[PDB]
């Protein structure tokens, strides 16, 4: 019935903020294996859910276009200005990542070259809850793969919100969804194998043991390392996970997801090896002398720099 929007088929339901292409590049953005669920559904054109909304984004050299569909049958029209402060705060806007680039490049020549094809490289702010599940879906797979997993997961136990073309969008579940008796079987039968399993428990684990999604919430105003140990006592959730979730979703710009993705990084392109810990592969011990290497290396904003090179080292 409805269809995708572009900036020429309906320019009247668009809205626009101020950013260059150097603090944002949607492109190398939407698709570094930070969120899941943002397609390219006409060129330049990137689709997918947002807090129970439906957004479409293009940009040009200094302008981010932006517009919202409500689902509901409601009338059409442009983003709010409180719906524009949701994505000003999604992208994280109010930092600089001009400043970030060049602190960097500073100490680190190997950034430097590769901050000139990759910039508007940022972080997103995404809600916790889709994040940590999204990120437990993530072990020992793909972008392809994870991204279908949490769409047929956001079919099955999330709230529908609206159909474009053939593409219906779902909300994240709460929590109770997937907690239910039958939620394991389910998610199996979608394809997440020994995953499933991790997703009900965690779920379980949150509200019964936590207290559901104000925990997570609190772990947001924590410091990273008590949110990092608080996180890793969850079903399936170990310190990549944990600081995925950290760095993405709590405010923890610090956090250096260590897996074998940086690994590869590490080694080939800034000749690194495990100096204290003594074998010369991964290892617990290894993976956080790693992201300590990192964080003494880049400072505070140690993540955002990785999803730099993430992003580089995804693009062939
Ligand atoms: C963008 O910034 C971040 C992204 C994540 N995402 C992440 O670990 N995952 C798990 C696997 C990812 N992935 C592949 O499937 N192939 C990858 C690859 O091969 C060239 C290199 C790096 C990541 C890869 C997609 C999601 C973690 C940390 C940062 C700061
Ligand atoms: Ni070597």
């Amino acid at each position: 019935h409805m269809r995708h929007r572009t900036l020429s088929s309906s320019p009247a339901l668009w809205a626009s903020i101020p950013c260059p292409r150097s603090e944002l590049r949607l492109d190398l953005v939407l698709a570094s294996g930070q969120s899941f669920r943002w397609k390219e559904q006409s060129p330049a054109h990137w689709s997918g859910v947002l807090a129970d909304q439906v957004w479409t984004l293009t940009q040009t050299e200094d302008q981010l276009y932006c517009t919202v569909y409500r689902g509901d049958d409601s009338q059409v029209s442009r983003p709010t200005l409180e719906e524009l402060e949701t994505l000003h705060k999604y992208f994280q806007l109010d930092v600089s990542l001009a400043q970030l680039y060049s602190h960097w490049a500073s100490v680190d020549s190997h950034f430097q070259r590769v901050a000139q094809k990759f910039q508007g490289v940022r972080l997103l702010r995404q809600d916790p809850t889709e994040c940590l599940f999204s990120f437990i879906c993530s072990s020992n797979n793909n972008i392809a793969r994870i991204t279908g997993m949490v769409e047929r997961l956001c079919q099955a136990f999330g709230p529908r919100l609206i159909q474009l073309d053939d593409v219906t969008y779902h909300g994240f579940p709460n929590l109770h969804a997937l907690a239910g008796p039958e939620a394991e079987t389910h998610l199996r039968k979608l394809g997440l194998g020994y995953r499933a399993r991790y997703v009900r428990a965690s779920a379980k684990a949150i509200l019964e043991e936590q207290g559901g999604p104000a925990w997570l919430q609190q772990l947001r105003v924590a410091p990273y390392e008590e949110a990092h140990k608080a996180l890793c006592t969850l079903p399936g959730v170990g310190a990549k996970v944990a600081d995925c979730i950290c760095l993405m979703a709590l405010d923890k710009p610090q956090a250096v997801p260590v897996d074998v993705h940086v690994w590869q990084i590490a080694h080939r392109d800034y000749g690194w090896h495990p100096k204290t810990s003594q074998a010369k592969g991964p290892s617990p011990l290894a993976n956080k002398e790693l992201g300590n290497f990192f964080r003494n290396l880049w400072g505070p904003y140690a993540g955002w720099a990785q999803a730099v090179l993430f992003s580089a080292d995804l693009r062939q």
